[PDB]
Order: C-alpha cells, then structure tokens, then sequence
C-alpha cells in the first residue's frame, strides 16, 4: 500500500490527513503518519499541554472547558457566501462536514471604535468634529478606511479588482495607472515590485501612513508587503463577508479533524497515527525518494535513523522550514542526493513572504470593569437596535488593539470576563519580549530555543500584567494612575508568536515577487530545481497561500496539492474561487 | 613554534594580530593566520572589493581616492583625554602608534539641529517659540536631551554613575530609587532586569517616548535594551569627550594595522598570513584542541578537511557566530568532542545583547544644494559664535537623521559634496529593504545570503534615490514636489547592516542579564560549560564589550583577552579605565 507522511499537525497537516481519508485517496492497507513537534490535547483534558493546533489555540480560563475562553491564536472566520463567491469556503465546508455548523455564531465588531491616538480619545463616528491629531489634511476627519480605499484606488486605477480571480491577476499584471502622480514611482510601474508602506508613504506622507497604521481596522495590513496584493486586499473591493466564530472555540475544529480522521480511518482500514513530541529534523531527496530524520522534543537538534517515504508534506511555516533546512545546509550529504530545501530556487521562493511578529495577552477578570458607569471612555460594545460587540478599541500604543470577549461561556461556570490585548509589528517585538521574564530574574532560556507557543499560553509576569493595566487605564480613563481602579486579573497568559518554531504571527507576500508563480511552484519544490526528478515532497500552510491571514489559506494550499499532485476531486466549488492563484 | 588563528579580519581581529606581533607575544618561529570571509583592499587599488574592515568602510566617490568620501560604516571616535580619563583610549593610542595622529580632525555637530516632526519644521533653538507637536507637556518645549537626562535621573537616583567603574557597578547592582513612582515597577527593582523603552514609556508615556525617539541626537538610543546600562549611557553623565574623525577615512586605520603588522612580523621572524575569501565554517573542541573547517566564499556552506589549532579567536559579531554554530547544531559530532558554540551557557550568554538594524545611504552631489539661498529650511552648519559642523538634521521619518559632509576631497579638480542618510531600527528594516531591488525586477538573491556589506556599498536603485530626495525635499522645503529641485546625485550607494553576516548595525546589552558576568565570561566560552576542558578559544569584538557603539569596544575586548589569557602587558592606562567591567 501507500504511505502518506505529514510533518506538522497544525491546520494544514490535519486537514490533509482528513481529506486523504474522507476523500478516499488513502484506501484499506494505506498508512498516514502525522508527526508533531508539540504535545497538543487531541484526546480531551489531560491528553496534551494545550488544545490543538499550531497557531490556533483556544484558551479556557483555569483550563476549565466550561469556562469563558479567549482565542490565544486565530479567533474568527468569514462564512462562505456562494451567491457572492466570497468568504472562507474550505473552512465553512469543513465546519459543516465535521458536524459543527450548529456552533457557528456571529463575531460582531463595533461600528464606532474608540481610537486612542496621541493622548486624544476619539470615537470613530466623531472624527468629522474631533479630527485625529495627525497632520494629514482631509484624511484626519474620516475613518482610516477612507484613506485605505483612496490609496488602493490610486494603485489599481481602472483595473478590475473585485473578484478573487481579478485580484490574483492584478498581483502579476497590475500596474500603477497612467495618472499615477509621484516623484518616486513612475506611471505603469509593476505594482508587485513596490512595497505597500513605501508607496502609501509616497502618496499620503508620513502623517497619512501613521494615521492609517494607528487608526486602521484589524484586517487592513500596512506592513511593507507586496503593493499589488495590499492594494486589492485593503481597497474598496477587498474580499469581505460576515465574521463568525465557533462557539466553544476554534480549537475544536482541529480536535474534530483528528478524531473524525481516526474514526473514518478505522472504518476504511487506513492506518492513521499521530506521533507527538516528535519533529522532522532533516529532509532530502534521492531522486523521487524522500529521506528524513526525526528528533524528539527533548533533544530536538539530534536526528535518529534515516527513514524514507514516497509522500511527504511539510505542513509548517517559513521559520519551521528554516530550522529543518539548517540541519542539512552545512552538512556533507550522501552522493546522488538533493538537499531540496537549500536549493537556490527553493530558498529564493521561501523569501517570497515577509514576517510580522505578534504577541497576544489574554486576561480574565471577575467583572466587566470596562462597562462601569464612571469609565470616562468605555468601549462602544452595544448600540440599541444592534447586537452586542467585542470592540475593538484601536490605539497608537504598543498595545495596539483590545477586544472584550467578556463572559463567552454557556454561563454554567463562575462568570469571568475576557480581554484580548494585541501587540504586533517589528517596531514592538523588542518592547514586549522583556516583559516575558520576571523583573526579579535573569533570562534562562536562549530566545531562539524558547518554544513558548508550542507548549501553551505562558503565565503573564507581574510586569506584563501591570503594563497591560497601565495601557488600558490610559485608553479607558486617560490617566495612567487609573490602573489602580482596574481589578487584578484572575488569570493572565500570553502567546509570543515571534518565537520559534512559528517565527511570526503572520506572513505577507513580498514586493519583487510574482506571487502566483511562488504560490504555484513552491508547493512541489523539486519544480524549482532545474533537472531534478519530481518528488511528492510538498510545502503547505497559510504562508504561501492566497489567504495568509486565515486558516482558509492553510486548507487551500493543502487542497491544491491534493488536487494537482494526487488527482483528488476538490470539495470546493472553484468556478469563482481559485484555491490559489493561477498565472 | 606557537600558532595563533584569528577568524575575522575586522577591527577586533586586526587589532589582535597587531598587538600579538608589536607587543612581542608572537616571537621568531611563531605563526599568525588570519581568515576573512570578505575580500578587503589591504594592499591598495586592485587588492579587494572595498576598503577594510568589517563594519568600518570609507567610501570614496567614483572609487577615486582624491575625491570626497563618506563613511559608509563607523565614522567618528572620542579622543582620549588622559587628564579627565575620558574617551576612546585604545583607538586614540592605536591611531598614534600607527602614525595617523596627523590626520585627526574635529567632527563637530550643530547645537541648533533642524527638526522635522509631524510635518512641522522647528530649529531646536526655537522650541520655546514652536513647541514640538507631541502631547508631552513641558518636555515638548525643551530639547529631547532634557527628557533623556530626566528619565536617566529617575532610574539612577542617588547612585554615582559618572565613572566607568561606577557605571559597570550600576549594571549589576543598580536599583530603582525608593522614590520611583510607577504602577509597573516597584521601588528597588533591579534596573538590569528592566527594558529601557518599557520604563521610558512607563515614566514619560507614549508621546514622551516618541518625542525622545524622533528628536533625540545622533548618539541617543531608545531601543528596549538593558535599562541600567541605558540610564547611565543616555544620562546627563553619559560617557563624553571631544568627537574626532580620521581625515581620508577611518578605513586607513585598518589598512595600516594590516600593513604595519606584516612589516613588524617580517622583522620579528613571525609568519603572518591573511587568507581572504575564506570563512570559518564550523568549530568545536577536543579537550584543549580547537577543531575547525573552512569554507570558500564561493561555497560558504561546505567545509573542507578538519584543521586544528591551540589558539583561536572568533573576532566576529553575534550573527556571524550564529552562522558558525548552525553548522554543528544539528550534526552528529565526533566522539569526545565539545560543540562549544551550541553549549547551553554559551547560547544563553550570546543572547545577552539585542540587535539594532541600520542602513546608510551615501549620496554625492555636484554642488552643496542645501546651502542655496532659496532653501526654506537649510541645515544650521554655521553659527555666529561656533565653528562649522556636519549637522545633523533630525526627523520622525524613516530617514531619521541627515549628516552633510560636503567637500572633504584631497586634490580632485571636480569635488563632490556628500550627504549621509541614516535609516535605523526594527520599525523600518522592512521599509528600506524593498528599495534595494530595482522596481523593474524581482528579487534574485535569498535575503539571508545577500552578503552586501561584506562585498561593499551597493549602487542605490533609482527608487531608493528618489525616496531619499523626496524625504530631503520634505525636510528642506516642506514640499514633496521640491524633490525636482535637488540635483540628481553624482553617485549614490548604500550599506544595509541588517544583512548577513553582520545582522545588525549595533548591539546593545539586553535586559535580564548580568552584563559584567557576560562581558567577563563569554570571552572564553569553555568557562560557561561545566566539566569542559579549558581551551584558548575566544570571542572578541564590540558586541560583548563596554563600548558597543564603537571600534573602542572591539579593541577593548581583544586587549582584555591578550592581558587575561596571554599575560600581555596592556598599552592602556587602566587606572580610571577598565577595559571591560569587573565583577
Ligand atoms: C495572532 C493570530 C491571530 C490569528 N487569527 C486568525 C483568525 O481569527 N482566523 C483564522 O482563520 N486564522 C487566524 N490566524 C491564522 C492561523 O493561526 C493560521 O493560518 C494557521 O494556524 C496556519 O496553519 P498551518 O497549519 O499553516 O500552520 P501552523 O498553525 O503554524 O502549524 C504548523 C505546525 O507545524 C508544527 N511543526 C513545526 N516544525 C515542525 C517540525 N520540524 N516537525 C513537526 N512539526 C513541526 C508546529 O508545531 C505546528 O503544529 C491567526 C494567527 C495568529 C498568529
Ligand atoms: C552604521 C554604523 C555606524 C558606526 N559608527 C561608528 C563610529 O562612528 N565610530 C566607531 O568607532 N564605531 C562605529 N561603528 C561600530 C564599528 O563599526 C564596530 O564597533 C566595529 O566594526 C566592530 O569591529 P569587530 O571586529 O568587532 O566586528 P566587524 O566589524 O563586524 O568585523 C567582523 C569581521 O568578521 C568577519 N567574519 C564574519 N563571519 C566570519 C567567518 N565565519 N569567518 C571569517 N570571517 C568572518 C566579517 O566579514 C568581518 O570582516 C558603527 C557601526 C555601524 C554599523
Ligand atoms: N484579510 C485580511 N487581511 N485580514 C487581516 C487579519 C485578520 C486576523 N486573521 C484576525 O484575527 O481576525
Ligand atoms: N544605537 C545607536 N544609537 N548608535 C549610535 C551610537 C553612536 C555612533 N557609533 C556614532 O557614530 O557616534
């Protein structure tokens, strides 16, 4: 029979295993072996150190599955709308196929976010009468979204950028219009070769860019990524749709993928195993044969015996690929082998994305203190005639965004009220990292070897809690001394996604890349080595997807490999929804 | 005889060889072997791709040694004042010993810098007339230096912090005073376990931090480094002295170290060899024996046969040590060996610094356009009662500082006028990197394999030049359309110090480290490994020094190793000048 070897039991790896079994590619006598560096709880409470999987982690207060939770990784999705050909199609189909559609609930955000900008408090609806304190004439009396839409329209001109296929085409063929007005960028410049921040800065000035970066919504990405993709993902015609979440947490999607793959595998006579605390150490090819070594979590740098497979999936992000590639980069390899991950074209294409570091502080309170009548600037979470919302509040601080989940339990547990504090971007990674160690302690673990998110949300230090309460005091009172009015959290924990093996909260397509060509060709990296024998060794996950902010992208790259390289029938309707861009 | 093997012919490795020969440690029949990954011009025109050495690189316009030049790397030093015991002692002594004292000139800075902040132009002298556009009451009417001094005084309290010994002592034992007023940090907290930006932000708010980060002078440093060291190095009582530079370029120091070491070695009967385009690939120990492999610059990841030495100096920065450690981290090492750089204590102490990325754009003009009478906001490089100066101009843009070197040529008939544009910090690395590739082209070199500074300053793309002229037009005219008035540069080149093998412009001691213990013990890393046989393998350079901004720190750590481990008599007077901190 046939063995399918999957390295990484994140969303992409779990989805792959589930499709091979339920789609009937893996038949009685076949083997699917899943290897995961971490030790996730797939088999209920006590079966792991955190819920699955990868950068999705539902965190229950007190690790009590009946309690309020905060998503310490990915938190929401966009429901597929087949009439609009918009939304997370594979996520929506997968939730339905797993029997979880009944648990889908609205994720409501406020129409009127509090903006805390240069020590001013402005509810976004008041910008016409209380201009934002940025020297950007016109723009400062409008929500940042208006400036986003205006900058996108200066880049896309009259190009069609409304459909997913049109957006994909703009990545490769999109040019600045004949009317582009710039000292720096000529009309007709290839937009894929331009940095988004570079051109936003050119067109709107430092104050226009800073306002957009500080006051913009969660889903508008202002890093210096590919301007062609950024323009179509931040513009008037950006993909949208209704935000939803899975009541009880996103992590149950990954528990169910595992459990239902195992039950379907038993019915089909397929051998499906998950081996945790076991990482891919090194990988290489001998013609079509994938050679690999594993390492234990206890001793992650030391390989075991050389193993072979004909089918290998690297279901892991760039920083994770880098650690594997480092194990052969400097090695004297056996005669007639191909050190595939270190081939020039593979390395070049792996650099087709840039990295955004992220840190999430999760705090549970015994009361929703932000709703008290005497809070000077409460978050605008519940308008009359509309539903309740989770915020956010949006700031120019290190603590750039706050969500207020409150009591999201079934209400049977002792009520606690959750807050999510978001820290992001290269600017701030060194700011938050020193809060991760107690003020009475020296560092003990080399930073590159602290696999904190892999293990689970880490207890917040007293310094970390006090910093979050100081920033929330400035946001909601405008007085740092008001931190004394905030009750001390009953639990506070963090996830620092900049740490290995994740190395990033988010990936974004880089300037100076043909995105469609990287999306197409990086999946089977032998294709990037002239004269190499084809091997069924694949790279999958959200990082090289067309949906980088989302589990959808991890599913879509995985689906595209099953379709293109295993001839499987897609579960999606791709007529208006290319899983990845075609060139 | 005795063989001394030095990996890295930057300032530290060159200084080490020079002292071994001229100090009479290496005697007739001994050998000194220097290996350098790069190919620096030690032997005049035609002998390399750039002037020596490491992160010091004088760049002459059009490669004409009689033209104007800009320091594309380190640019100035503080002359030693033996009376006050203030300044860069080893740099001053070395320049004198090499016969270069006659080339030392003042490096003067304006006392009235032009500030370009949130689209406002303010000469620093006018901040009482026109406060800085930051909502930081009082602070915004005074130079940023006053706020830096005030924060330092809140951290240091009554502790003496004027001497090197007392500053060193504050790193390890310095506590916040009993009067420290903070929600986040208790009185008496260990300052070395606090991030400087974290506590600056706590005490001065985001608008006080931003004003200090944006308007602070040349040497001011707001990154989140060790608060004990930052408080004493940003304080009113920061290390001072008169700023100087070497007319004709700092690179001649390193040319002369090499040439004079070779001459002295030939006279002494010491065999002194510099082997360029040849890197240390991997290193390890067998008892006291240093085992290593070398790699060619052509094939930098493939080691040759195993070599040995009894005396080995790793004269290279953290990012360079990291690349050597990667070559053995994942390897199955020979029986009875110690993989020294991957030992837990060594890895921990290597993380005792954080990295600051830097990019320098060097632009030569055919006339000093910034002095033209119709320029709205010229730099104040003249003053009625002061000598002329190099600037800077200080901004809140990606282009954070500008220096104006003008005509420093030595005998050309057509002099050019030079400008240095500084981009720094984790915030902006991704902003500047996409300007490094032509807007018509895709990226062709994997980013971690683009050894740009090692080869030499790279031609600025037309996009990079137009970006810099746009920012200079905003600064000096307050109109981005004025970029058309700036003459196109004669030559424009850049150095991106974030790239391998440097991986940083600057290193800074990290919070949550005992600085003195790292400074002392990282130099001979076997001392960090319980049970290890002692070996003469050393780590030297500016990164783990007490003078991290400076060539002085490379010389000091090198000197400290020759004194402590080779029993050499120091050339310094250490009475009031510890080479490194004592614990
Ligand atoms: C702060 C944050 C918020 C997010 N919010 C959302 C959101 O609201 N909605 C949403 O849909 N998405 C969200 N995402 C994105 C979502 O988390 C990712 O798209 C998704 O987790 C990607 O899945 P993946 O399988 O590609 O990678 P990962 O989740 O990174 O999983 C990779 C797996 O590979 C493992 N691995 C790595 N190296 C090895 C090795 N050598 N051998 C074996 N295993 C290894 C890892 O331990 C991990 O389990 C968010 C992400 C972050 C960081
Ligand atoms: C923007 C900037 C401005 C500065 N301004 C000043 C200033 O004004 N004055 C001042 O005094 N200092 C200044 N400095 C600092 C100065 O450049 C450094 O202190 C100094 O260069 C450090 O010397 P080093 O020998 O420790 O390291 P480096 O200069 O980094 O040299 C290390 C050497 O090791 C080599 N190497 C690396 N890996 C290997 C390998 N595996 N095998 C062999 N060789 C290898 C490198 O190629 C390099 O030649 C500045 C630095 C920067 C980036
Ligand atoms: N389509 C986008 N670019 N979305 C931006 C990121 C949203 C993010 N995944 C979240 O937590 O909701
Ligand atoms: N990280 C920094 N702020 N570095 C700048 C320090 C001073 C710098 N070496 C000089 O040329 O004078």
């Amino acid at each position: 029979g046939t063995t399918y070897t999957i390295f990484g039991a994140g969303p992409a790896g779990l989805y792959t295993a589930w499709r091979l079994v339920t789609g009937g590619k893996a038949v009685a006598g076949d083997t699917i072996q899943l290897y995961e560096w971490g030790d996730y709880a797939f088999d209920g409470p006590g079966s792991g150190t955190r819920l699955p999987a990868g950068r999705i982690v539902t965190h229950f207060c007190n690790d009590d599955p009946k309690q309020s939770y905060i998503e310490a990784g990915g938190m929401r999705f966009i429901e597929w709308d087949g009439t609009k050909s918009q939304g997370h199609q594979l996520v929506t189909l997968t939730i339905q196929a797993l029997g979880l559609s009944g648990k889908v609930i609205d994720f409501n955000t406020t129409d009127n976010p509090l903006l805390f900008l240069r020590e001013e408090h402005i509810y976004q609806n008041d910008l016409a009468t209380h201009p934002a304190p940025y020297n950007t004439p016109g723009n400062n009396e409008q929500p940042a979204a208006t400036l986003f839409s205006n900058i996108s329209a200066l880049i896309t001109g009259d190009a069609p950028v409304s459909t997913r296929t049109q957006q994909c085409a703009f990545y490769g063929s999109g040019r600045l219009p004949s009317t582009f007005n710039s000292f720096v960028y000529p009309p007709g410049s290839i937009a894929g070769n331009i940095g988004y921040w570079n051109v936003f800065y050119d067109q709107a000035g430092n104050e226009g860019y800073e306002y957009a970066a500080d006051a913009g919504g969660y889903t508008s990405n202002v890093i210096n990524w590919n301007a062609a993709n950024a323009a179509v993902y931040n513009g008037e015609f950006a993909p949208g749709g209704a935000f939803k979440t899975v009541n009880g947490g996103y992590s149950q999607v990954f528990v169910q993928l595992y459990q239902q793959t195992l039950a379907a595998a038993q019915e089909a006579g397929v051998a499906f195993t998950l081996t945790q605390r076991t990482r891919l150490h090194s990988v290489w090819l001998e013609d079509d044969v994938v050679n690999y070594r594993l390492a234990s979590a206890e001793n992650p740098f030391k390989g075991g015996a050389v193993q072979t497979t004909q089918n290998a999936f690297l279901a892991m992000p760039p920083a994770s690929l880098d650690l594997v590639a480092e194990a052969t980069r400097y090695a004297d390899m056996p005669e007639g082998t191909l050190d595939i991950l270190n081939a020039e074209g593979v390395q070049l294409y792996m650099d087709g994305v840039i990295r955004q570091p992220s840190m999430r502080v999760m705090l549970f309170f015994d009361r929703p203190w932000w709703t008290d009548a005497d809070v000077p600037y409460p978050p605008d979470l519940t308008s009359d005639g509309a539903p309740n919302t989770f915020g956010p509040t949006i700031t120019d601080l290190p603590l750039r965004q706050v969500y207020y989940f409150g009591n999201n339990s079934d209400g049977t547990a002792n009520p606690v009220y959750g807050v999510l504090a978001s820290y992001d971007d290269m600017q701030y990674v060194q700011f938050w990292q020193e809060l991760e160690i107690d003020v009475g302690e020296r560092r003990k673990v080399p930073i590159d070897q602290d696999y904190q998110v892999l293990f689970g949300p880490r207890k917040a230090t007293d310094t970390m809690i006090r910093m979050v309460l100081l920033e929330l005091a400035k946001v909601h009172w405008g007085d740092p001394n008001a931190a004394h009015q905030i009750p001390w959290p009953v639990e506070a924990i963090f996830n620092d996604f900049s740490l290995n093996p994740f190395g990033a909260g988010y990936h974004a397509w880089a300037a100076h890349y043909d995105i469609c060509d990287v999306m197409q060709r990086i999946r089977q990296p032998t294709g990037l080595v002239p004269g190499a024998t084809a091997a069924n060794l694949f790279i999958i996950g959200e990082a090289y997807s067309n949906d980088q902010a989302w589990v959808e992208g991890a599913f879509c790259t995985a689906e595209s490999v099953l379709v293109d390289y295993y001839g499987m029938t897609t579960i999606a309707d791709t007529t208006n929804y290319p899983l990845i861009c075609a060139c």
